[PDB]
DNA sequence: TATGCCGGGAC
DNA sequence: GTCCCGGCATA
């Protein structure tokens, strides 16, 4: 929904700024839900 | 079109 | 251990 986890924050042009769960398309370890 | 995730795949 | 996508649930 209206949430903003790593990928919707930084985008694929800044993928290096995401958490390692987001890097691997697994449940976010940073922006908990 | 695209986030966000499990099941499956790579080395 | 460290690395990621295909297909799906979902909007
Ligand atoms: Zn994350």
């Amino acid at each position: 929904g209206d949430a903003k986890k790593c990928r919707k924050v930084y985008g694929m042009e800044r993928r290096d700024l995401w958490c390692t769960a987001c890097r691997w398309k697994k449940a976010c370890q940073r922006f908990l839900d």
